[PDB]
């Protein structure tokens, strides 16, 4: 066509998928990108998109890992200064929790194999993550959020890591497409530029 | 729990500071929020209601302007008229895939060209605009941050979109009414 059709995860687009595209379009001023942000990539099929970025497997298509994220628990310094903070991950029931898609079910694990699972009704639940980060900045509860999204917020004192020995199983970002012999030349150069990262 | 829908792009700068203040005043209220009419208790929307079932309250307004980076304007001849936007690079994000710019003297221009970068969101389109990759059309609220500190410059200072309004839709309980009273007062 006269464009390439991308799919991209909802929350991690701005920080991990943009420097790659903002350097790609700067290398090819003749290519047009159309980006779409999705919540459930399980309802997508591959022939309607050139390449598909996604967190998780595909349940056919090429599946390559470009990066990964690990999820941390954070709250505002205003929030920790207002209550005695939890020392064991099961004390999360006695706190305000801010959940966001796709992390509505917190699965945490410490050292030597203890797993805690939290499936609650948080004080503020949403389908995006950048918006519950805005909630924990004011200090209205605790949030589990990927490393890449808050790495600047936490590094300034705007948010602090709590329960530092409790982490989440990492999730990896996968890029999907059909066999290269079935896609135009414009799609190939984008694919290999991503792998060049 | 109150169930609320909001437009994606305007949520960061408008819905949140008001939403965050409400839960800060009502800890007993749980809020579920999805960013994009009976499966919702309160719906924030661009444009007037399309259903006599709802009662709307205009709570704000938004006007869009043309922006680029100083790296872009100092590397290209900045255009003089909105018709010159074809000889330039354009970045477009929903719901502004087409630009209906008007001038002070009344001239109206429509641009429906395919941009170098197109997305269903605007935060990601501005991200490409901060890299000096073309000219954008973005709401004033979403860019007072970057304009007022040299990240983005304004292009064609008298060409702009015309104000779309922000309406609050609801169905004329307890918790849902106070939040309605809260936003009116905000």
């Amino acid at each position: 066509s006269g464009k390439i059709k991308i799919s991209t995860p909802y929350n991690l687009t701005k920080r991990m998928m943009m420097p790659m595209l903002n350097g790609f379009m700067s290398q090819y001023p003749e290519i047009n990108i159309e980006l779409t942000t999705e919540s459930n990539a399980d309802q997508l099929d591959p022939t309607e998109w050139d390449v598909i970025f996604r967190v998780g497997p595909q349940r056919s298509l090429i599946a390559r890992k470009i990066g990964s994220v690990k999820d941390i628990l954070v709250a505002s310094p205003e929030y920790v200064n207002a209550h005695p903070m939890p020392t064991h991950a099961e004390d999360l029931h006695d706190h305000f929790l801010l959940k966001g898609h796709p992390l509505l079910k917190w699965t945490l694990i410490n050292s030597k194999g203890e797993t805690v699972v939290n499936v609650d009704r948080g004080r503020f639940q949403a389908n995006a993550l950048n918006v519950v980060r805005s909630a924990s900045s004011e200090g209205l509860g605790i949030t589990l959020m990927p490393d890449v999204m808050i790495k600047e917020y936490i590094a300034d004192g705007s948010l602090v890591r709590i329960l530092p020995d409790w982490s989440a199983n990492p999730r990896d970002i996968y890029m999907l497409y059909n066999h290269k012999d079935h896609l135009p030349e414009k799609v190939r150069l984008f694919i290999d530029y991503v792998i060049a990262y």
